[PDB]
């Protein structure tokens, strides 16, 4: 049985080096617009590729996801998908997919739909 | 076949998050946070990046458990770290193990575990001596 989590998330914090690296915070919101979470993040440009890896905190539990995308591909809105896995509460022991994309082709909040299932 | 990298790291920068942000809970929920890595001369070679997640409070304890997930930058390639600790082993200066995975250059295709310590408490760098050990994925 899986379990799908939809959210909005905006960047209220970034911090880089300028292999630039960086640190984040994110908003975390659910699709009525109320606040639900929190995104704590980082990022290192391997080669434009980035990898990122990432712990979002829900009501109910935590997960953490990681990925690689490429800079050019979010900028077109294209969907990327990290993998992620349950941490702690309702998603202990799950894993699945984060697949996201930028919502509106200027502060550039996400969209993510995140599937979860027994491992 | 094994590759071994033991490292020094410095904390240079941390945040944490800010009353209001999580309903209910003030700073010290999550974090993010930078370090300085230095080689076991003692010189300046990369970076490490990170952020923190607190669990749960451990019910047999009292004891935060926390999780982490963390990306360290070094001359020839990078390593992406991550892993579950007790607060209390960590500031009883305990060795803690990571899980950790290269993620380009030499370390890419390469598995294994990051063993670390903080050295010191009272700088407030809380300089860890970290040990990476990793092995081929590939059997």
């Amino acid at each position: 049985d899986v379990v799908t989590v939809e959210l909005v998330e905006k960047v209220t914090k970034k911090d880089l080096n300028e292999g630039m690296m960086a640190t984040y915070w994110c908003d975390v919101f659910d699709t009525e617009g109320k606040h639900i979470g929190t995104t704590v993040g980082c990022m290192d440009i391997l080669y434009l590729v980035e990898h990122v890896a990432e712990q979002i905190r829900l009501p109910d539990g935590t997960i953490m996801a990681w990925g690689t995308m490429n800079r050019s591909d979010v900028l077109a809105q294209k969907w990327i998908t990290y993998r992620c896995q349950g941490t702690s509460g309702r998603y202990a022991g799950l894993v699945g997919t984060r697949t996201w994309r930028i919502q509106s082709l200027e502060s550039y909040p996400i969209v993510a739909k995140m599937e979860l299932r027994g491992a």
